[PDB]
């Protein structure tokens, strides 16, 4: 009853590989999703009337963006200063930190000039960062006190690049109604929730590929679109395939990186923080000289960069949204809610210099490193890896028994909703221009 | 190229099998062992020169019994008093545990007599140490201090009552001797080490049998011989079995009882014990009111109801053998060798009376409860089962297509090596019979 397609993962990928297939007059298709909800790194959760976003987050602008084209179909789409503060309970004036970020800005468009692959991209910050230390080190106007502030705001910097990675709208109602959408057409038989696939079985002899589910059921087929993370691949590559990858896709799963990058929310009774206040910014004058990428696990809190201040007040209440990426990220995932909350609030105590803030009446955060499910939250061509492993990675496997779909196979919008979308579309059409060909050739 | 065999488990019953098929000329017949030992609950270690069984210890005499056979026919094959300490570092007198043995054996035969199934076994031990109480509760004749030291050796003998389920011979060189004479004969390329399985797929449609390896190797099979303990089918036969098992068969899982007994080996440097004793029998006198069946977790020493002195020194060195036996076994288990030695040390000087005995130079211990290829020592048929659950769990599945072998499938030989080793060529000698009757009708 015509070809037999499974689709791996229920998020963005998944959803849109399986309707763009439905769509086309594929009936026997059939979606494996490990965990009891859809969308998968697009998670949102509501704290009363409040939702808030624990994976995606933004729509990054356009008209031709097919996220922001679901969203303004359907009407879902729609103050003050940041706060630099230092570890002794002191703010930096304005004219400290707009100086600073001249500083910066100014050497790294030198630089930036003087380079646009992902080892120029990477070593723009690097030669930039030493050259700022050089240029406030050497200043002959500047006293030493404030010197050691901006230094000290280079590895705050390097904090706040070390979570970039790519105007920008919101859904208020949840980003998981985008998602809903999507699955809207889909017939409720095809999503199997609570059903992790544990190995891809190709190259068999009705059915040449089987499906190995962790609950011990075979799944024959006749395709596979696998969705899952990079995250997933890295860690399972060498059981999830039988037999093995081909060697170029393995070394592809190998250099290509994955960043695990969590928030944080803390939900306070009453807000401490001053009205031009958009956000807290954390630095620790103590970090002048460090050029640390990675701390230890006992100072994981050091990582963050600092608290924005959600706006406005009646619809999220006093939230503070922050930001912790790296193995900082992971330490943090192993502590409890009561111990994250503490910490925290020692910080924001030390940081404001008012010893008497409460401890948060509620706190909200994402473990996208430590859920198997994932292994981290979005993709990114690491300093050694191309294009050309994002190509790689994309590429199916003999006979389209095995497609590869996903953000991280999308070749310029990867780490991105919309990339996720196109990935699962691409794969979908892969199909669809195959079976035309056997229409066309018969 | 003829009918394919898979079986389950490298311990006796699986060996047995093999063996029995390849000698009837079964070519295609491959052994799937999940650790990466042959023996299962045969496991012999050196200490130096010295041999330590951490599983089957004794032959169960016999010349019929295969296993004693094996041994004699290569050649494999070959003091003082029971010292009753109380907790508070005093020995019990002869008079006093030799009054104690007479009361309890007079009353075990006077209840034996009067009552042979699981329940009535059982309720004779209840019922000979109530009315063994009573007698000496009611004796008119002992002193108050004495009553209260016999009625806790009630609770002593308990726990030794708690060790016991089947004159007995030991291998000196290791019982692991015998397991290599069966193996002796099996190809090499037969027996496949580290290769536990996840499920048996049957009712399938050249193969109607699939086996699922943990390493997601799919084997296809005519036949399945199933040896893996009574243990491991408690907790994997809703996951070990596609389709689901005969309800009958899920039943006697259920019903059947497999007790975890664990060694524990302390090697000392210079021997405390006097020479007149062959062991120490560790009675608490707090314990002479209690009934107690299973201690709670911070008692778990409790359950060890002494230790046996080795004999001869030259063969063994100075070593105490204890039995542990039930949930306390399970809580040993979860305990470091140190935190085991220092608890065990600790008893010794209480019960000795003698503060200054040293630590064990070393100390050697079985885990088979938390081992997930066994989950138990040895099965029993427990307090409502009956045979009829034996031959339940023996029965295969349709066609020959899964047979269930291991100790805990002998109507007569359970837990027993004699029983392992022939429940292997009972499924083996069902396999051989079915393919002489397509001779025969053929
Ligand atoms: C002033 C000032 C400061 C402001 N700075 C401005 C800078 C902002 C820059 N933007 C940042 C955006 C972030 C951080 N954004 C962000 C933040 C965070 C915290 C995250 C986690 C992500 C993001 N991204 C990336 C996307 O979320 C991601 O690419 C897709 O959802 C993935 O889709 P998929 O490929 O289908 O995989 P999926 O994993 O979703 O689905 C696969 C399924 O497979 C399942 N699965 C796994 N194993 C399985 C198995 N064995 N068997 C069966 N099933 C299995 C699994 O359960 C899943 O359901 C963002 N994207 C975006 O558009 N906007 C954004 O803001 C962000
Ligand atoms: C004065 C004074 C005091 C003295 N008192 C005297 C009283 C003495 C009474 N006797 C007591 C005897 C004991 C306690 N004895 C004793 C003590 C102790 C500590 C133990 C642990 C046992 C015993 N018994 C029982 C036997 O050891 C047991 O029945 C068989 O070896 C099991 O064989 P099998 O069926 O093949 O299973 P196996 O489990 O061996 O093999 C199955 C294989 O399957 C494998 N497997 C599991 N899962 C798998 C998967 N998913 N995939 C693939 N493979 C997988 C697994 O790794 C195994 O290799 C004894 N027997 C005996 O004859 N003499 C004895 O002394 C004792
Ligand atoms: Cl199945
Ligand atoms: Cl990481
Ligand atoms: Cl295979
Ligand atoms: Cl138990």
């Amino acid at each position: 009853p015509g070809p037999r397609v499974v689709v791996i993962g229920a998020g963005l990928a998944g959803l849109a590989a399986a309707k763009a297939l439905l769509e086309q007059g594929f009936t026997d298709v059939t979606v494996l999703e490990a965990s009891s909800h859809i969308g998968g790194r697009v998670q949102s959760v509501k704290l009363g009337h409040a939702t808030f976003e624990l994976g995606a987050t933004w729509i990054h602008g356009s008209h031709g963006n097919p996220i922001y084209h679901l969203a303004e179909a359907n009407g879902l789409l729609e103050n003050g200063v940041a706060c630099y503060l230092t570890n002794h309970g002191r703010r930096i004036p304005k004219d400290v930190v707009e100086e600073f970020s001249d500083l910066y800005n100014e050497v790294y468009n030198l630089t930036q000039e003087f380079f646009v692959n992902a080892e120029s991209q990477n070593s723009v910050g690097v030669f930039t960062r030493e050259e700022v230390r050089n240029r406030i080190r050497n200043d002959p106007d500047d006293p030493e006190a404030t010197k050691r502030l901006k230094l000290a705001m280079i590895q705050q910097y390097l904090k706040v690049e070390s979570c970039e990675s790519s105007a920008h709208h919101i859904i208020p109602s949840g980003f998981m109604r985008v998602v809903e959408l999507l699955a809207e057409g889909i017939p409720a038989h095809v999503i199997q929730l609570g059903k992790p696939v544990r190995c891809i079985h190709w190259d068999q002899a009705s059915g040449s590929v089987v499906v190995e589910c962790e609950d011990c059921e075979l799944i024959p087929a006749d395709h596979v679109i696998v969705t899952v993370s990079l995250g997933v691949l890295k860690r399972q590559y060498t059981s999830f395939f039988r037999p093995g990858l081909p060697t170029e896709k393995v070394a592809a799963i190998h250099r290509l990186g994955i960043g695990t990058t969590d928030k944080i929310f803390l939900e306070f009774e009453e807000p401490f923080w001053g009205p031009e206040c958009n956000s807290l910014q954390f630095v620790w004058e103590d970090e002048a000289e460090s050029h640390t990428l990675t701390y230890p696990p006992e100072l994981w809190y050091r990582k963050i960069c600092g608290f924005d201040v959600l706006y406005p007040p009646e619809r999220y209440g006093h939230v503070l949204s922050g930001w912790i990426c790296g193995e900082e990220a992971l330490v943090m995932e192993t502590l409890s809610d009561e111990a994250v909350a503490e910490i925290c609030t020692e910080m924001l105590r030390q940081f404001t210099g008012n010893p008497n803030i409460p401890k948060p009446r509620r706190i909200l955060r994402s473990a996208w490193g430590s859920n198997p499910y994932f292994r981290g939250s979005y993709s990114y061509t690491q300093v050694g890896s191309s294009g050309a492993d994002v190509e790689k990675l994309a590429k199916p496997l003999p006979g389209l028994q095995v497609l590869f779909s996903g953000e991280a196979t999308h070749r310029k919008y990867y780490s991105t909703t919309h990339g996720a979308l196109l990935s699962g579309q691409r794969e979908a059409a892969r199909l669809i221009e195959m079976y035309r060909d056997l229409f066309q050739q018969s």
